């Protein structure tokens, strides 16, 4: 079979046995979707991901997209286009799409679990297929007239792009110089060159593409808040019928050569530089670009983190299958006996340490993104957590930099253990892990670098939030702590919580001390990413412990066979993570408590 | 041009810190002075930065192509040009014994020279490892065999080490390749070997000497039944060296790898194509694994230096980018969206990461140069006051540090080098993504990190009765006890030293409990790799601190300009490492002190 090793068993356990998302299924917005159908959908997309979607994982890498300068188009490999079709023909492009655009209503915790499987099998496939959901974002932000266009874009399944980055404006989006010039008929002419645009062309996958392009109107202010968002389609079209018309002046001029994620065309997007204007329409006919664009950035950040977690999961499972089957060496209890029976490497403790590490973090991460997703529907947050819409929004925003930044960095780091398990064979392309790594290194970069995530997590999602969302999550962790076979984990989780509390209190000191000493703010930057990672380790230990608490209930209730084995591994993962991962936060708090600006005062030439 | 060298740091280490110049001009190195050595370093560094780094990208993008019916590989023209450059300079004969045409040199200077090739195009050095392996065959050979070794050395033949079979990788002793004795005293070798580096080399050499482990018919099991054989690709005149008829050792496969592509990694079939693979019993004694380990020691030393070289040019590339790249405002001006833009070396997190790349890069350069000062008894005497026997013991202790800690550290910290480049870090246009891909293998070949950790504990500490480790502990303890501008660094080093002693005592405890309960040995396994990494971090902080003390002396004396900056960066690096990396070992010690066999007893099906 294929490279993509699924785990719907773990998804359902999270959705149903731990977070209780089924408690909303069958009622209200999800009236016509019951718990059984949800499991069947999860099983269906997992089989589609393992088959036709994973079919072209290797081809997309070894036979990558090509730029045609004769036509300013991109060619994609045949096998990848075949997988794209399999996804369209199942309607898996309409996941969580609003009902009035042809989607099936769902809790987003379910939606992202469905999404995970595509991202584990062929992540670029899902990215090419985010058009409809970006069309919906255009709908929510559009005028009534534009809402008709957006509807056409969703129903005909046009592709879509996020167009922010320029050569001199990446994390500083506000530094972009692309301009918008208003015309007499109310349209705008966009003029500029954007860089690193995903899916900017897609060969003949779609009949049109919607480019969501950020630009600065003539005479607008500086920074992000001078920016406006424009709807710029690859082709002109009839605003009633949808009939595709004349080519619009927005062309790809180049296709990057990347370490991984190769079948994802990443292009220089040139607007107006080829003899026809790039006409764009101002979204909602208001000047509000960076706020509007962030509805899409927020989705992209959720996707990138889930992708990372999706890829660590099948990394681990590939490594496990290999370890179970590979004979090498004697049991360590028989080390000196050179006649002793050879063993499979799962008998070797460093192998078992590295499998338990991959397992605990993979499953720990899956819980986080699903937990995060239970705060994205007001109805689910109320039903499962008892929190009103405003608190739900805030905790979702708090948790996104975790899903993206902590997921980003952990999945790549732990795939090293994945590959390691294969011994020398991990370095061969014959096995999928080296590509998992190359495909995953980008997740720490696009949709905001990890540092950008950490600076958002602290400055916006905590400080500007006055600690409300952070205080709410800490409250749930404390409640689990204060409540037998779980006493030791709880003791370690209590240390870990104090440690994170320590780190937050320390950093906030450095920040508010900056008013009498401006250089103090650098200590916030020096610690922000480490603080983010600790919060991600704290959440993983907590969520993993919750899961063990339930596995104990189900075991005491008499689970047997394959179920028993599953629940037994939750206990193992939870105690391992408590004992081997969490303690390191104590020394991290202390390191953060003793930060200084020596590294800032040092002259650049001394590096 | 991708490769950024650092002769200055090498000289600073060799001369101002370790005083390797105290042997130049006397005894074995009569005819080589310190001024000459500085010149050899800067020459090979210029060659590596030019003709040898020139084909780094080409070797990767246009990797060797295998012809299966000729059993040969074609290497890309540009890489072969680099090899001839290496040859025309005698850089294939670095440290080779004088009686083989080599220039006598202390091994510390030798690995310093080699570092440049490994940084510019590591696979080029591997192809060029022939003469040094001929010197090993020489040392282990009969008088008649010594004549062959000399021919092979001065004629510049390539060479391989042939151990791995499909089901014998870490367990070399499981290998089934057989050796059949012939009436005249030769042997016919029959078997298939896997993953053999440089097993074919296009036309770079007129012969290749395969050093093959094989089990003579009727010899015992495990590694002790093995014997080493001299198996030449071509038969040759034992007197004149004239090349004769092809020997029956043919490559039947070449792997497709994640990185290090230009290095042919071949399946080697001995005796399978109707022509016998004649082999000669090296030294005409049965002592294979002992003999092959002379080469395995070399290979382990090289892999580590390779990992370290790759991180150094990784960091230096990252530093140049960060110096030139403008993005964002100073965070003391974060709120003002009209504040001047700054180069990213101003941003705390970028400076945290550069400091991290620097401290580890230069910490690891010190470790491998330190290790190399115990590989000449003459140098060990002059620089350390240590007799030949302890010198060999200390060198054996440090090799798994160089290999195990060096491989894992370089790869991980390269993640920071790529991050510093932002999105451009994911592009092939820059060399870091290849650094990563080319570097992942170092944790695997020449023994995996688990194998390194296991060698380190059981053989280099326990079987050693702890005597080498105690010597090193002494030198760290002596540095702590000795100005007061390093008082904080010394306290942190004292903690760390104690923490590592904690680890070593704990693991020794688990070993001795296995006398009464064999399963306790698993605890040693669970902690071995963490322990190895701990000793590595300790050594880096100790060596970085020694460097700071010498930089303080040199700054106090009135250093200026570029020298001043260099010395200042050593101080900042030693202080950062002590305050940001060393404390984590305390947590690690507590984790090791509390290991359990839960993860061992768990049923495999629960993973
Ligand atoms: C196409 C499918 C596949 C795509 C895969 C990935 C695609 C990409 O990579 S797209 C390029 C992604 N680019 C980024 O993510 C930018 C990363 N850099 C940052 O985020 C910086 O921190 C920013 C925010 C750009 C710094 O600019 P500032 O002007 O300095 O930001 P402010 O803090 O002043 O906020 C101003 C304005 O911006 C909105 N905003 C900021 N942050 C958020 C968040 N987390 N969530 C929602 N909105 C946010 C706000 O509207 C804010 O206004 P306010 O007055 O402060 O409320
Ligand atoms: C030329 C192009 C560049 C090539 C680049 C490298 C390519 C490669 O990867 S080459 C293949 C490398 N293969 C390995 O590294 C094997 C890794 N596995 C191990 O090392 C295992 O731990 C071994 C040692 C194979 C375990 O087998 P055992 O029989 O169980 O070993 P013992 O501990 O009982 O000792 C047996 C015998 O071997 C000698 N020995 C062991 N360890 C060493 C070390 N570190 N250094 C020197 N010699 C060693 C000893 O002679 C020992 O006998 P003794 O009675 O204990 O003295
Ligand atoms: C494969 C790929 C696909 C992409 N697709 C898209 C797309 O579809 N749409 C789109 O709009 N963009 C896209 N991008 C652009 C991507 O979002 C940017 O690369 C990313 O936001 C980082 O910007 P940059 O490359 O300019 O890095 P830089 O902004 O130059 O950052 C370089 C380094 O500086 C650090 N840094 C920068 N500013 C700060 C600060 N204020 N504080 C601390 N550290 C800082 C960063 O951490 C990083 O390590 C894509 C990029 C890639 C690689
Ligand atoms: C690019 C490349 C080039 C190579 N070149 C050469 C060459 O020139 N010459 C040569 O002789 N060999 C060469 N090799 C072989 C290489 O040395 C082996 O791949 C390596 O030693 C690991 O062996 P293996 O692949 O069989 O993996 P395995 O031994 O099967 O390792 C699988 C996993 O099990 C673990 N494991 C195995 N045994 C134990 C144990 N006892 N205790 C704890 N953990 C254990 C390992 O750490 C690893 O995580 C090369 C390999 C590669 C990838």
């Amino acid at each position: 079979m294929s490279h993509y090793k699924s785990n719907v068993r773990d998804q359902v356990f999270n959705l149903f046995e731990v977070f209780g998302v089924d408690k909303v299924l069958g009622a209200d917005k999800f009236s016509d979707l019951d718990a059984d159908t949800a499991r069947e959908m999860l099983t269906e997309i997992a089989r589609l991901a393992e088959g036709p979607i994973a079919e072209s994982f290797v081809e997309g890498d070894r036979n990558p997209p090509v730029f045609d300068p004769e036509t300013h188009t991109v060619t994609l490999p045949e096998g990848f286009k075949k997988s794209m079709r399999a996804l369209f023909d199942g309607g898996w492009d309409k996941v969580g799409l609003a009902e009035h655009l042809g989607g099936i209503p769902m809790p987003r915790a379910l939606q992202w679990a469905l999404i995970e499987h595509i991202l584990g099998a062929n992540p670029a496939a899902y990215m090419y297929a985010m058009g409809p959901g970006m069309s919906e974002i255009f709908y929510n932000n559009g005028t009534d007239e534009q809402k008709k266009w957006a509807t056409i874009a969703a129903e005909r399944g046009w592709g879509a792009t996020m167009v922010l980055t320029e050569p001199d404006a990446g994390s500083d989006v506000g530094a972009g110089r692309t301009k918008a010039v208003q015309q007499p008929d109310g349209t705008w002419h966009i003029e500029g060159v954007k860089r690193f645009i995903t899916s900017a062309d897609s060969d003949d996958l779609f009949e049109n593409i919607m480019h969501l392009v950020l630009a600065r109107p003539e005479g607008a202010g500086p920074g992000t808040k001078g920016l406006s968002l424009f709807f710029v389609p690859k082709f002109h079209f009839d605003h009633e019928t949808g009939e595709i018309g004349e080519r619009n002046g927005v062309f790809v001029t180049n296709v990057e050569h990347k370490m991984g994620l190769k079948v994802s065309a990443t292009c220089e997007l040139s607007l107006g530089q080829h003899g026809i204007p790039a006409v764009g329409w101002l979204v909602g006919e208001v000047h509000n670009g960076i706020a509007q664009m962030f509805d899409v950035i927020e989705q992209a950040r959720m996707m990138v983190g889930t992708k990372a977690i999706a890829t660590l999961s099948t990394g681990y499972l590939n490594a496990l299958e290999y370890a179970k089957e590979r004979v090498q060496g004697a049991d360590m209890t028989q080390m000196t006996d050179k006649t002793a029976p050879r063993v499979t490497i799962t008998h070797h403790p460093d192998v078992r340490r590295s499998l338990m590490t991959q397992k605990a973090y993979a499953e720990g991460l899956r819980a986080i993104y699903l937990y995060t997703a239970t705060f994205q529907d007001a109805e689910v947050a109320q039903a499962v957590h008892g929190v009103d819409g405003d608190l739900a929004a805030r905790v979702n925003d708090l948790l996104l930099p975790i899903v993206k930044g902590f997921g980003s960095e952990t999945a790549y780091a732990k795939l090293t253990e994945s590959l390691q398990t294969l011994g020398g064979s991990g370095f061969l392309q014959d096995y999928p892990i080296e590509q998992y790594i190359r495909d995953s290194k980008i997740d720490s970069l696009y949709a905001g670098t990890t540092a950008i995530q950490a600076q958002d997590f602290f400055f916006r999602k905590i400080i500007r939030d006055k600690g409300q969302a952070l205080a709410y999550v800490a409250g749930e962790i404390e409640q689990f702590i204060k409540n037998g076979r779980l006493k030791t984990e709880r003791e370690l989780l209590a240390t870990a919580l104090a440690d994170v509390q320590g780190m937050a209190a320390s950093l906030t000191g450095y920040l508010m001390a900056a008013q009498e000493d401006a250089a103090s703010i650098y200590k916030v930057g020096l610690g922000s990413v480490r603080f983010l990672m600790a919060v991600g380790d704290l959440l993983s230990g907590w969520l993993l412990a919750r899961q063990a608490a339930v596995a104990i209930e189900k075991l005491d209730a008499g689970a047997t066979g394959a179920d028993k084995s599953f629940y037994e591994g939750k206990i193992a993962a939870a105690s391992f993570f408590a004992k081997n991962m969490l303690p390191l936060l104590t020394s991290t708090r202390q390191i953060i408590e003793n930060l200084d600006n020596d590294v800032m005062e040092l002259d650049e030439a001394a590096f």
